[PDB]
């Protein structure tokens, strides 16, 4: 029985990795993730310049999941590029670099400089399309015209296979349109579904207060709240993008939750909130749990069940 | 110490009511809701003609909430109008009637018939804007120009105060646009936030299957999954529509969850999934739990804390 995967010209010991933003901002974090039993790691989505992010408190977690408005705190592109070029031990596992510039030109400039390092060292690009648009317009992946412009310009600039991180959608027409846009771009080889469920609001009943400071308490949701949203998006893009891989993200706390993501179509499975709460030990647990479900069901490999969710009559 | 309140020129014993669609399809259901301790009731969203809805199974519930693709099964507008005009006992509580026609013209046709009964009996209209749209477009409330058309035509045809049932939004630009559309219509006197979180997917690990038959298992989510989403939408529209009432719906299982909805801005609080699971007895429990929290806090009225959620500096 094995968890091994071979995709995007890389070998993965298992499908598990951090979700971008969790345990991946500093060299210390990346070294931690590298030392873990995860099959891969992704670095924090970066800008060309360092950012402090929003005022604290900006992340909180609860039994059913988390809320955050971090504001993209990050060490800047040069740091993550140096980590990829000079620091990361590729013998341990593959590395993804996530970018999230504030304009199309910022993203273009990053990927122009990432390309040679991608070609030499094999780092894999994940483009975060929840980057903000012009303020007062929706995030980039909720503006299909903007999304197309970004993808055309990044594809021209980078010239190598890459992937995209998508927010969740909630309407079949949006699944259709979003996937059609992505399918215009043959260099988009993987689609990670999903980013946080946007602009939720947690309120503490004792204090009668929101729990995070930015945005009057509004922030993205992760964790148990979002698993069925996540699965839907995984499966919707799995069905619509037959020439691409889908990576699952959202609501993974156990090997069972992973197994559902994989049934839905996921190749890699990313872990955000639960990793933030439990720490990197979670990867050995998730591996054991998923192998136990595979053994009970008689499955020897992930491909035996990936995308094999059954529908009713 | 009692929870009675006045809104829309009607008196309510308490802020609680069913969510449209739950326990409100048949005459039996409506008589059961009238006999309960709820402060009001809403009828199932209707079409001009009766509908069977989708094949079963089409609803399922779990510890964290529910999924449904009911397909608008209903007894037809004629039934619900007869109920409002001849059968409902207005001495017991107010009645809301929900409509969800498949085109603007169908909605206009229904509202022109309802208007005289609204004048005579005081039934209140809730217009469900999660209704289908023209080809290739998302639901009506996700197509802001369609929503504007619907509201312009219904306002002209009906001519009396009404409300609207909204899907959740996940982007601050969308909150801004939607509330701006609603604020163009002075006859829109309440906004109900939210409908189910669209097109989630629940998968059963043992069977490796989706749990509902329609739409390859995709359906709207309710219950614990959606409470922070619901609160966000309530508060966003509370802030943006100062001259309207907001009714909260989503994730209410307890008087503490009700309390959160009211702190976010809710006037009435609707109960869907938890009512479907626990039955009409839930209303006495909710009222007792809300009064208990109020007493612990020293609040004597709903108005003392409605919309008074605190932000962090
Ligand atoms: C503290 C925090 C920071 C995050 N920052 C990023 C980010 O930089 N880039 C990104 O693509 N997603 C970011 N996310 C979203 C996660 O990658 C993930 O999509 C989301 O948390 C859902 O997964 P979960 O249910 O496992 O938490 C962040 C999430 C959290 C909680
Ligand atoms: C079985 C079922 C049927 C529903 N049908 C309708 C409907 O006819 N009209 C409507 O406005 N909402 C409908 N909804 C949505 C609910 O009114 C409510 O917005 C949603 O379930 C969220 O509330 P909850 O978390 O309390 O379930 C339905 C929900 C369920 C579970
Ligand atoms: O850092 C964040 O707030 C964050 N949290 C998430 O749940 N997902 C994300 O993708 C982000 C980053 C979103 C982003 C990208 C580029 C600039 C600013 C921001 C913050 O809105
Ligand atoms: O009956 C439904 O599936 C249902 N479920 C919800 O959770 N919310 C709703 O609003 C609906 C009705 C949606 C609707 C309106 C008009 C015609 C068709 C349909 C069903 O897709």
């Amino acid at each position: 029985m094995c968890l091994k995967l071979n995709l995007l010209d890389h070998v993965f010991a298992n499908p598990f990795m951090n979700a971008a933003g969790v345990l991946c901002s500093t060299e210390e974090d990346l070294r931690c993730m590298t030392a873990s039993s995860s099959g891969a790691l992704v670095s924090k989505s970066c800008t060309s310049a360092p950012r402090d992010g929003n005022p604290e408190p900006r992340y909180m977690a609860f039994p059913l999941g988390s809320i955050n408005s971090m504001g993209l705190p990050n060490l800047g592109f040069d740091f993550y590029l140096k980590y990829a070029s000079d620091l990361h031990d590729y013998s341990k596992k593959p590395l993804f670099l996530s970018i999230s510039g504030l304009s199309v030109e910022e993203n273009v400039a990053m990927v122009r400089r990432l390309a040679p390092v991608a070609q030499e060292k094999g780092v894999l690009l994940e483009l975060n399309l929840s980057c903000p648009n012009v303020p007062g317009k929706p995030q980039v992946a909720y503006d299909f015209e903007a999304m197309r412009t970004y993808l055309q310009q990044v594809s021209l600039a980078y010239g190598l296979p890459f992937g995209v991180k998508m927010p969740p959608y909630f309407d079949i027409a949006h699944f259709d349109t979003a996937a059609a846009v992505l399918n215009e771009f043959p260099l988009v080889k993987f689609v990670t579904c999903v980013n946080s469920v946007g602009n939720g609001l947690v309120i503490d009943a004792e204090s009668e207060s929101v729990v995070i400071k930015p945005k009057q308490g509004f922030g993205g949701l992760g964790g148990k709240y979002i698993l069925p949203t996540a699965l839907a998006n995984v499966n919707a893009f799995y069905r619509r993008c037959p020439d691409k891989l889908v990576f699952g993200c959202g609501g993974v706390y156990s090997g069972e939750d992973a197994f559902l993501h994989i049934l839905a179509g996921a190749s890699m499975v990313q872990v955000g909130t639960a990793l933030q709460e439990e720490g990197p030990g979670i990867f050995t647990r998730l591996e054991d749990e998923l192998l136990e479900i595979m053994a009970r069901k008689g499955y020897r490999t992930l491909e035996e069940f990936r995308g094999r969710v059954k529908t009713i009559e």
